[PDB]
């Protein structure tokens, strides 16, 4: 069935428009937390950075509020002297009362032009799958969603084997072009538009399309995506 | 603004060879056959333009004594831009199990379709796989482009001397085409380094898929669609 291309994508969850000339602000700096595991066991796997978030206790302050707001969503790579933003959305015009990233407006959906082919946001648009990352793809993720000016961080610790995977592709997170010094962003000087790629598909046509690629390439797609786990403190 | 949901039939079902690894790339500084290139011009007078690098060759003629010969063939197509020390691979597929009684392209097999990973949005094949479109270039996308045709050994050279407004459009993307890890010196060709598996993304889209969505999000953007696409006139 590899053969036969998809057709057919899961109907979005809320019907936006992308306004392709907004210009966000500069990225406020990701250098400070919710720690979560991600280790591969072999290589070629498909990975899910994926962590829930007690964000609908303050939506529904917003809610209750009778205020719509909006948001911003970025993925960034952190190396030890710089940070690499990876994904990156603007939201506004949200209505509180439904699940955040379903707003009336978004601006372009960003990414690393290189990811575009190896990486789809989750049906939640919250979390990122990678897929058959490389070796150096190893290292530390920091997902910050900023939600009406404040701001939910969540850190991944992701392990990559570092046997050689035939269909991994070679990222650079640390080339300085993207890879941010902390001065960089303080003085204001990050703008994703500027070195970012698009691509604004809807998550559930990128998602499938990134599927297909993946299997067509032979790789093994997991029965089920899993929240990645709390770093589990010692057992007495 | 409705996103497209029917593509134009493809010419050719072909399979692509996700594991195929083309051999180096032959260098494309031909100095010494400087003099008779077929070389074109393209200006654009006003900015966010989308404009078409299109050239026919004698490629038919190629393809007739292949096809009398019975000669099932093996081809490759690459896009430079040439800067004054290094070369930028911006496209490059590679073709086997070629029926040569078809057109060039129209073959059973392939390498991934590859590209600058930041042009994706910006750039497509045209209808006969060996012409190349931009959406909104921007100014320092003027320059040299370079097309080298392989087949059966032989290689068929076109240049395209392309002039963009200095005027910044807004919907235009840098593509840092000169930057020494894409942008290849003459030595790294001879030396048999220039492997465009290792630093060129993917996008396996059929032509008229690519191509459709290339237009459809051009427009989105406000951009303003030409009628049709033109051959390139000759240096004159
Ligand atoms: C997003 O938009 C699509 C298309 O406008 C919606 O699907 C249509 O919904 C209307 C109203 O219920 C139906 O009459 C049509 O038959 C549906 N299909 C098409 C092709 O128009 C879809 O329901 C919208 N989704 C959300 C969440 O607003
Ligand atoms: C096949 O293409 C790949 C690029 O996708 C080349 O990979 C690198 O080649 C150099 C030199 O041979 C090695 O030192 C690297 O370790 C290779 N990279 C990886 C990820 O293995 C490869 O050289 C090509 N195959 C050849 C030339 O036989
Ligand atoms: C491609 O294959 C499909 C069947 O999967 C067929 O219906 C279609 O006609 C083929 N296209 C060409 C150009 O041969
Ligand atoms: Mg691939
Ligand atoms: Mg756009």
């Amino acid at each position: 069935g590899r053969q036969d291309r998809p057709k057919e994508f899961p109907p979005p969850r809320y019907n936006y428009t992308i306004l392709t000339r907004y210009n966000a602000t500069a990225l406020a700096s990701p250098f400070i937390v919710d720690l979560r595991i991600v280790t591969a066991t072999r290589p070629c796997e498909m990975i899910a950075l994926i962590a829930k978030t007690n964000i609908d206790s303050i939506l529904k302050e917003l809610a209750a509020a009778q205020k719509t707001y909006s948001a911003r969503l970025t993925w960034f790579k952190i190396m030890p002297t710089c940070a690499t933003p990876i994904h990156d959305v603007s939201y506004m015009k949200c209505n509180p009362k439904l699940s955040f990233a379903m707003c009336d407006e978004r601006s372009d959906i960003l990414w690393q032009a290189s990811l575009i082919t190896m990486a789809a946001e989750t049906d939640d648009e919250l979390g990122l799958v990678l897929a058959a990352p490389a070796h150096s793809a190893s290292g530390l993720y920091r997902r910050v969603i900023e939600i009406d000016g404040r701001r939910i961080y969540t850190d991944f610790s992701v392990t990559i084997p570092s046997e050689r995977c035939p269909i991994a592709f070679e990222q650079n997170f640390g080339n300085p072009d993207r890879c941010k010094t902390p001065e960089q962003y303080s003085r204001g000087e990050v703008f994703t538009r500027r070195f970012l790629g698009e691509f604004n598909f809807p998550q559930g046509e990128h998602m499938t399309w990134l599927k297909f690629w993946f299997v067509y390439d032979g790789g093994n797609l997991p029965v089920q995506f899993y929240e990645a786990q709390a770093f589990a403190r010692p057992v007495p």
